[PDB]
Protein backbone atom coordinates (compact mmCIF):
# COMPACT_ATOMS: atom_id res chain seq x y z
CA UNK A 1 0.00 0.00 0.00
CA UNK A 2 1.25 3.45 -0.91
CA UNK A 3 -0.23 6.63 0.57
CA UNK A 4 -0.01 10.34 0.14
CA UNK A 5 1.73 12.46 2.77
CA UNK A 6 0.53 15.72 4.32
CA UNK A 7 1.64 17.34 1.08
CA UNK A 8 -0.21 14.86 -1.10
CA UNK A 9 1.85 15.10 -4.29
CA UNK A 10 4.35 12.94 -2.43
CA UNK A 11 3.65 9.45 -1.12
CA UNK A 12 5.35 6.69 0.77
CA UNK A 13 5.14 2.91 0.86
CA UNK A 14 3.26 1.85 4.07
CA UNK A 15 4.80 -0.34 6.78
CA UNK A 16 3.52 -3.89 7.06
CA UNK A 17 0.14 -4.15 8.90
CA UNK A 18 -1.02 -0.70 7.74
CA UNK A 19 -3.07 -1.10 4.59
CA UNK A 20 -5.40 1.90 4.83
CA UNK A 21 -4.57 5.53 3.97
CA UNK A 22 -6.10 8.36 5.90
CA UNK A 23 -6.62 12.08 6.04
CA UNK A 24 -7.16 13.76 9.45
CA UNK A 25 -8.97 17.08 10.05
CA UNK A 26 -9.63 19.37 12.94
CA UNK A 27 -13.46 19.46 12.79
CA UNK A 28 -13.29 23.30 12.86
CA UNK A 29 -11.28 23.31 9.56
CA UNK A 30 -12.34 20.91 6.80
CA UNK A 31 -10.44 22.90 4.17
CA UNK A 32 -6.97 21.57 5.03
CA UNK A 33 -6.04 18.25 6.65
CA UNK A 34 -3.61 18.40 9.62
CA UNK A 35 -2.23 14.93 8.80
CA UNK A 36 -2.12 12.20 6.11
CA UNK A 37 -0.44 8.75 6.13
CA UNK A 38 -0.86 4.99 6.68
CA UNK A 39 -2.97 3.20 9.28
CA UNK A 40 -4.34 -0.24 10.32
CA UNK A 41 -8.01 0.58 11.08
CA UNK A 42 -9.84 3.90 10.84
CA UNK A 43 -10.02 5.72 14.21
CA UNK A 44 -13.41 6.76 15.49
CA UNK A 45 -14.54 10.35 14.90
CA UNK A 46 -13.86 12.50 17.99
CA UNK A 47 -15.73 15.73 18.73
CA UNK A 48 -12.59 17.67 17.74
CA UNK A 49 -11.16 15.34 15.07
CA UNK A 50 -12.37 13.76 11.82
CA UNK A 51 -10.79 10.85 9.94
CA UNK A 52 -11.24 9.89 6.27
CA UNK A 53 -9.98 6.41 5.31
CA UNK A 54 -9.80 4.35 2.14
CA UNK A 55 -8.06 1.23 0.95
CA UNK A 56 -6.31 1.82 -2.37
CA UNK A 57 -2.98 3.32 -3.28
CA UNK A 58 -2.86 7.13 -2.96
CA UNK A 59 -6.53 7.54 -2.10
CA UNK A 60 -6.01 10.04 0.75
CA UNK B 1 12.12 7.59 -23.78
CA UNK B 2 14.42 8.69 -20.95
CA UNK B 3 13.40 11.41 -18.51
CA UNK B 4 14.97 13.26 -15.66
CA UNK B 5 13.94 12.56 -12.15
CA UNK B 6 13.20 15.29 -9.63
CA UNK B 7 16.92 15.72 -9.08
CA UNK B 8 17.92 15.96 -12.72
CA UNK B 9 21.43 14.58 -12.36
CA UNK B 10 19.45 11.36 -12.31
CA UNK B 11 17.15 9.84 -14.91
CA UNK B 12 15.02 6.78 -15.80
CA UNK B 13 13.71 4.84 -18.70
CA UNK B 14 10.01 5.55 -19.24
CA UNK B 15 7.56 2.69 -19.19
CA UNK B 16 5.64 1.55 -22.31
CA UNK B 17 3.17 4.18 -23.50
CA UNK B 18 4.73 7.10 -21.63
CA UNK B 19 6.76 9.03 -24.09
CA UNK B 20 6.62 12.62 -22.82
CA UNK B 21 8.77 14.02 -20.00
CA UNK B 22 7.35 16.59 -17.57
CA UNK B 23 8.14 19.01 -14.86
CA UNK B 24 5.25 19.73 -12.50
CA UNK B 25 4.83 23.11 -10.82
CA UNK B 26 2.58 24.64 -8.24
CA UNK B 27 0.20 26.97 -9.92
CA UNK B 28 1.58 29.91 -8.14
CA UNK B 29 5.22 29.28 -9.05
CA UNK B 30 6.63 28.13 -12.33
CA UNK B 31 10.39 28.13 -11.39
CA UNK B 32 10.47 25.45 -8.65
CA UNK B 33 9.63 22.02 -9.99
CA UNK B 34 7.77 19.86 -7.57
CA UNK B 35 7.90 16.55 -9.55
CA UNK B 36 9.53 15.21 -12.65
CA UNK B 37 9.00 12.04 -14.70
CA UNK B 38 7.32 10.30 -17.60
CA UNK B 39 3.79 10.69 -18.89
CA UNK B 40 1.57 9.61 -21.84
CA UNK B 41 -0.13 12.93 -22.57
CA UNK B 42 0.23 16.34 -20.94
CA UNK B 43 -2.58 17.31 -18.48
CA UNK B 44 -4.37 20.68 -19.29
CA UNK B 45 -7.01 21.44 -16.54
CA UNK B 46 -6.76 24.31 -14.08
CA UNK B 47 -5.63 22.67 -10.90
CA UNK B 48 -3.35 23.26 -7.89
CA UNK B 49 -0.55 22.08 -10.18
CA UNK B 50 0.59 22.63 -13.74
CA UNK B 51 2.54 20.26 -16.06
CA UNK B 52 5.02 21.26 -18.73
CA UNK B 53 5.83 18.38 -21.08
CA UNK B 54 8.31 17.71 -23.82
CA UNK B 55 9.14 14.84 -26.18
CA UNK B 56 12.97 14.41 -26.37
CA UNK B 57 15.32 12.51 -24.06
CA UNK B 58 15.90 14.05 -20.63
CA UNK B 59 14.19 17.19 -21.87
CA UNK B 60 12.57 17.92 -18.50
CA UNK C 1 14.68 24.68 14.00
CA UNK C 2 12.89 24.77 10.66
CA UNK C 3 14.48 23.61 7.42
CA UNK C 4 13.59 23.27 3.77
CA UNK C 5 12.88 20.01 2.14
CA UNK C 6 14.40 19.01 -1.17
CA UNK C 7 11.56 20.93 -2.88
CA UNK C 8 12.13 24.10 -0.92
CA UNK C 9 8.54 25.38 -1.15
CA UNK C 10 8.07 22.79 1.66
CA UNK C 11 9.74 22.55 5.03
CA UNK C 12 9.82 20.72 8.38
CA UNK C 13 10.46 21.20 12.08
CA UNK C 14 13.79 19.55 12.83
CA UNK C 15 13.75 16.66 15.34
CA UNK C 16 15.35 17.72 18.65
CA UNK C 17 19.10 17.53 18.47
CA UNK C 18 19.32 18.68 14.90
CA UNK C 19 19.78 22.41 14.71
CA UNK C 20 21.44 22.90 11.35
CA UNK C 21 19.79 22.93 7.92
CA UNK C 22 21.74 21.53 4.98
CA UNK C 23 21.91 21.14 1.25
CA UNK C 24 23.78 18.06 -0.03
CA UNK C 25 25.53 18.25 -3.40
CA UNK C 26 27.52 15.76 -5.49
CA UNK C 27 31.16 16.59 -5.37
CA UNK C 28 32.21 19.29 -7.86
CA UNK C 29 28.56 19.96 -8.87
CA UNK C 30 27.86 22.51 -6.19
CA UNK C 31 24.77 23.86 -8.14
CA UNK C 32 22.12 21.00 -8.03
CA UNK C 33 21.13 19.99 -4.54
CA UNK C 34 20.57 16.29 -4.20
CA UNK C 35 19.15 16.34 -0.67
CA UNK C 36 17.94 18.96 1.81
CA UNK C 37 17.10 18.67 5.43
CA UNK C 38 18.07 18.90 9.11
CA UNK C 39 21.25 17.75 10.77
CA UNK C 40 23.17 17.91 14.09
CA UNK C 41 26.79 18.50 12.86
CA UNK C 42 28.00 19.29 9.35
CA UNK C 43 30.01 16.33 7.95
CA UNK C 44 33.52 17.34 6.60
CA UNK C 45 35.31 14.17 5.24
CA UNK C 46 36.19 13.95 1.51
CA UNK C 47 33.41 11.98 -0.03
CA UNK C 48 31.24 11.53 -3.16
CA UNK C 49 28.95 14.17 -1.61
CA UNK C 50 29.42 17.53 0.01
CA UNK C 51 27.19 19.09 2.73
CA UNK C 52 26.71 22.88 3.09
CA UNK C 53 25.01 23.78 6.38
CA UNK C 54 23.59 26.89 8.00
CA UNK C 55 21.88 27.52 11.34
CA UNK C 56 18.77 29.64 10.79
CA UNK C 57 15.28 28.76 9.83
CA UNK C 58 14.90 27.76 6.19
CA UNK C 59 18.41 28.86 5.33
CA UNK C 60 18.93 25.85 3.00
CA UNK D 1 40.51 -9.37 1.07
CA UNK D 2 40.21 -6.10 -0.76
CA UNK D 3 37.92 -3.43 0.63
CA UNK D 4 36.53 -0.10 -0.48
CA UNK D 5 37.73 3.17 0.96
CA UNK D 6 35.62 6.03 2.21
CA UNK D 7 35.34 7.07 -1.41
CA UNK D 8 34.21 3.63 -2.45
CA UNK D 9 35.27 3.80 -6.05
CA UNK D 10 38.78 3.06 -4.73
CA UNK D 11 39.82 0.06 -2.78
CA UNK D 12 42.80 -1.38 -0.92
CA UNK D 13 44.15 -4.81 0.06
CA UNK D 14 43.57 -5.59 3.70
CA UNK D 15 46.43 -6.31 6.15
CA UNK D 16 46.71 -9.89 7.35
CA UNK D 17 44.06 -10.97 9.89
CA UNK D 18 41.49 -8.46 8.57
CA UNK D 19 39.23 -10.35 6.28
CA UNK D 20 35.95 -8.42 6.70
CA UNK D 21 35.09 -5.16 5.08
CA UNK D 22 32.84 -2.60 6.78
CA UNK D 23 31.17 0.76 6.58
CA UNK D 24 30.36 2.83 9.61
CA UNK D 25 27.63 5.38 10.08
CA UNK D 26 26.75 7.93 12.70
CA UNK D 27 23.29 6.77 13.83
CA UNK D 28 21.81 10.17 13.04
CA UNK D 29 22.88 9.89 9.34
CA UNK D 30 22.40 6.66 7.41
CA UNK D 31 22.92 8.45 4.09
CA UNK D 32 26.67 8.74 4.04
CA UNK D 33 29.06 6.52 5.93
CA UNK D 34 31.81 8.31 7.90
CA UNK D 35 34.19 5.47 7.56
CA UNK D 36 35.10 2.49 5.37
CA UNK D 37 37.78 -0.19 5.55
CA UNK D 38 39.00 -3.58 6.68
CA UNK D 39 38.42 -5.22 9.98
CA UNK D 40 38.82 -8.53 11.82
CA UNK D 41 35.51 -8.80 13.74
CA UNK D 42 32.31 -6.79 13.23
CA UNK D 43 31.93 -4.56 16.29
CA UNK D 44 28.66 -4.13 18.11
CA UNK D 45 26.64 -1.05 17.18
CA UNK D 46 26.49 1.66 19.86
CA UNK D 47 24.20 4.59 20.69
CA UNK D 48 26.51 6.64 18.45
CA UNK D 49 27.53 4.39 15.49
CA UNK D 50 26.28 1.63 13.20
CA UNK D 51 28.54 -0.84 11.44
CA UNK D 52 27.65 -2.87 8.39
CA UNK D 53 30.20 -5.69 7.72
CA UNK D 54 30.58 -8.19 4.96
CA UNK D 55 33.09 -10.91 4.06
CA UNK D 56 33.81 -10.70 0.29
CA UNK D 57 35.94 -8.48 -1.86
CA UNK D 58 34.70 -4.86 -2.24
CA UNK D 59 31.41 -5.67 -0.50
CA UNK D 60 31.33 -2.40 1.59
Amino acid sequence: RKCNKLVPLFYKTCPAGKNLCYKMFMVSNLTVPVKRGCIDVCPKNSALVKYVCCNTDRCN
